[PDB]
């Protein structure tokens, strides 16, 4: 597979290089998505739905249950049915629908912070109270203030607990005790538990994702599991992910909403691209894991070298926590810095908590010498 | 040059509309509104370079896709429409949705008229909201609206939105002028918002002309919405994109947070690529398909007219037929059973979309002639004088 060519995308109408269509040596290495080719069987499968389809409706057929069901068999040991899977264009739609469906206007909703801004931003738009527990940056890597949490657990009333497994920003691809605690807080205090498990497919460095509900068979009671092909195979643009909800209560609870807020459709080509993503995507997403780690370690040995950033190695996903906090310079006006000077867009720390002030995300799912050149940028800069 | 003629085999493509047929070929699908002509050349060549060319990430909204829009919308609709104007989302019906959410409170009564696309009905119920029914009447060929009944209807129910169906559907109703106003002030005079749907809107047929609801009246757009796509006129459906046109500021905003809130702001790029595709090359080949479906619309007033006692009720837009089988005293489901089962074809169970459609079924004509020819053949052949 190809990880060296960074497709030429000015002409593509990207949200990532939307800024640099008029200035092309601006580098973004901002928004989670790739600048890789594509997985070959997912561009054909596309180029197939062209060529050959109608571009009316379609329903979920059995090869699209059963990429799912064997993914997450095989990749997550989550032994899941047919009925548990409900498809729905994206994972924040799901999130709004799991808001909607598990808790009351008013009701307060938890996250650990900081964190991928629509989970603030829909729980805020939803009239919910939000909680942000803070994460602690301990030894390089954040943990929870266990603690804290149950505190703001029951302090707040908290009716569900949106959670970000693996966690971005960061990175962490959190243990199994960490989860195991998490969910036991959940049940304990009666808590829907929605584990945001996105990019469950790209724990990297050894590291292994626990999808939540395979830990302990009560947890499928007052937990749903969101994923999707999206992130891990950059096919974010065709609109489809999935939840798994094994609790039928729970299921039918999110059904209803879906249907109210007609979201119980997607496009066909997200059918079509997710199937062929999990059916022959395997062995890219295993160099995509090496590409990704190769610039994992430039972006370390580089800033930590040349630098006073401090580098969050991620335990997972494509994305690098980076704390500039020792050139004093805050956000947004950081990520202003970077891009008028180092001429490379990176995230503004901000959008995920207070906690991101003097951060920013470094998206490395881009060739390693696109990484390099970003490098040598931000190295001349700061 | 466009085809009309190919019947395209989708029975491999996992459709919606031919799902019962996949193992039963001899089953003819005449039901779901999408078509079974072959896709617009130009629609089918920026989707396979989609597929071709695109990383399949994230997308914005590009000036040529909302250039195309409103350059549709005053072409083809004498509807002048900015930018700022045109929300887009993946579909009509998710639009309707974020309406009623946004537009009214908790409980408050929605009024449509039926019988009328059954989302309607279902999305209004699944949304904590008070369905009114005010039943279209009968008249000479065609639906039309009785403006007492719809005004005790508002004033009895405390009618918070009006959602209209423009051109209607079933029945194939483009609205006259007359009518519309007659609507419009009737939810200015009561405080409703109007949320028209217009998504048949390109598909004005025989002459007829569709009346897009804000071009009436300037006030209009103070309380009223439109809602339409490209997806009916050029056969996209599964592409999942459509738009809102919201002049009002305030509805406007009030739109795009509960958008926003559900995570509703984005649509997939093939969506986006086909809206502007169809847009920006489709006209000729819809000028072509509404010959086509005129055609066997025709062809279908005069067979069934003149060999059966199915009283035809021709559209005046959209390519669905609106079929009273009263005549035969079978009511639905057993009427669409009976046409499935002895006829072989699948029309519409009339009473999924209302009360009134007990003794109905909607023919969908999207297709080509001999196909339409072979679905009447079967049809009459079960359905006599
Ligand atoms: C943690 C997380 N959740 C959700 C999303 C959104 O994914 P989607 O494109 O399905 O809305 C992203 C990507 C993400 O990083
Ligand atoms: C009257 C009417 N409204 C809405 C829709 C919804 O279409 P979509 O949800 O595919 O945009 C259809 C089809 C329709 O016939």
């Amino acid at each position: 597979y190809d990880f060296t060519t960074r497709p030429d995308r000015l002409n593509q109408f990207t949200y990532k290089w939307k800024t640099s269509e008029n200035n092309p040596e601006l580098l973004q290495m901002w928004v989670a998505d790739m600048d890789f080719l594509p997985v070959p069987e997912i561009k054909e499968a596309i180029i197939n739905y062209g060529r050959e389809h109608i571009f009316g409706y379609n329903y979920f057929n059995d090869d699209l249950y059963q990429a799912v069901i064997d993914w997450e068999r095989k990749e997550h040991d989550y032994a899941v049915v047919k009925e548990d899977i409900l498809f729905i264009d994206g994972v924040v739609p799901a999130i709004s629908i799991a808001l909607q469906a598990f808790s009351e206007k008013g009701d307060a909703v938890l996250i650990n912070s900081p964190v991928y801004y629509p989970f603030a931003r829909t729980i805020r738009l939803n009239d919910h109270r939000l909680v942000e527990n803070s994460l602690q940056i301990i030894n390089g890597r954040f943990e929870i203030d266990f603690e804290q949490l149950e505190k703001d657990i029951i302090d707040n009333n908290v009716k569900i607990y949106l959670l970000c497994s693996p966690h971005n920003p960061g990175g962490r691809v959190w243990d199994n005790d960490d989860l195991i605690k998490i969910a036991e807080l959940c049940k304990k205090h009666g808590v829907i538990l929605v584990s945001d498990e996105i990019h469950q497919d790209l724990a990297l460095f050894g590291n292994t994702h626990h999808s939540l509900n395979t830990l302990d068979a009560s947890y499928k009671d007052f937990t749903i599991i969101l994923s999707s092909a999206t992130k891990t195979f950059n096919i974010a643009g065709t609109k489809n992910s999935f939840a798994i909800i094994q609790n039928e209560s729970l299921r039918r609870k999110f059904q209803y909403r879906q249907l109210a807020n007609n979201q119980h459709e997607v496009p066909t080509v997200g059918m079509i691209a997710t199937q062929a993503a999990f059916q022959y995507g395997k062995p890219w997403l295993e160099e995509l894991k090496t590409v990704i780690e190769g610039n994992i370690k430039l972006v370390i040995k580089e800033l930590e070298a040349k630098t006073k950033i401090k580098v969050m190695e991620p335990e997972g996903t494509y994305l690098v926590w980076l704390d500039f906090s020792a050139y004093a310079i805050a956000q947004p006006q950081l990520s202003e810095k970077l891009q008028n000077e180092a001429k490379v867009v990176l995230n503004d720390g901000a959008h995920f908590g207070k906690e991101g002030k003097y951060f920013a995300r470094l998206n490395v799912a881009t060739p390693k010498n696109t990484v390099q050149e970003a490098l040598s940028r931000i190295i001349s800069v700061f």
